[PDB]
This record gives structure tokens, sequence and C-alpha cells, in this order.
DNA sequence: GCCACCGGTGGC
DNA sequence: GCCACCGGTGGC
């Protein structure tokens, strides 16, 4: 295996929820991150 | 065929 | 136990 974030790209230095995405108005039964902060290189396969 | 998203689960 | 990657696919 499992790939691990970057840590520096413009989503993984976000410190904060967008509040708005359908991952974080579901955030207690979602199993995935902000969609604003999901790791740029983590999108790629 | 695309892709948002469910949910099993690996890594900690 | 929590976080959230990622395989698979429902719904289009
Ligand atoms: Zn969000
Ligand atoms: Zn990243």
């Amino acid at each position: 295996g499992k790939r691990k974030r970057c840590g520096v790209c413009e989503p993984c230095q976000q410190k904060t929820n967008c509040g708005e995405c359908t991952y974080c108005k579901n955030r207690k039964n979602s199993h995935q991150i902000c969609k604003k902060r999901k790791c740029e290189e983590l999108k790629k396969k």
C-alpha cells in the first residue's frame, strides 16, 4: 503493498477538511479522505 | 467504459 | 481502534 501519501503536494499540506464534499458530509461513515486533501500522487496509478 | 464511492482491511 | 488505500463495481 500500500502506498503512503507524498506529504508535500498541495492536498497533502492541507491542514483542514473542506466541509462540503461528499466524504466530509458523511465523515462518520466514510472510509475516504476529504476530496480536497487526497494526495495528488495517490490519484495516479 | 467511466468514475464516485462502498467497504475490506493493512499499516500504524 | 483509527485512518484512509485501493479493489471492485453500481449506476450512469
Ligand atoms: Zn471535503
Ligand atoms: Zn501528496
